[PDB]
């Protein structure tokens, strides 16, 4: 019975989110709304995951389809939706991590 049941590949998304959050003053559809707290919110839902569909060149992608992929991220402690917010999202695993680990 016990053994490898579920086995899933991780997204790109947090880079290009990450990407966007740092050049995020002419796109104002997401931005850090505490950036020690490691909270961000999103603006417009739908402009963030327009530039999603863009950069990877596929038509109608909104953020119905995007909320699966943050599904994801909720089950390995990713990312955070703090009791009482819907629309904060926070980092609970840091790309910190990720810097000072390659």
């Amino acid at each position: 019975g016990s053994h490898m049941g579920r086995i899933a590949d991780s997204r790109l998304l947090w880079d290009y989110v990450y990407q966007l959050l740092s050049d995020s003053r002419y796109e104002n559809f997401i931005r850090w709304e505490d950036k020690e707290s490691k909270i961000f919110r999103i603006v417009d839902p739908n402009g963030l995951a327009r530039l999603w569909g863009n950069h990877k060149n596929r038509t109608n992608m909104t953020y119905e389809k995007m909320s699966r992929a943050l599904r994801h991220y909720y089950k390995l402690n990713i990312i955070r939706k703090e009791p009482g917010q819907r629309l904060l999202f926070r980092f609970m695993k840091t790309p910190d991590e990720i810097m000072s680990g390659r």
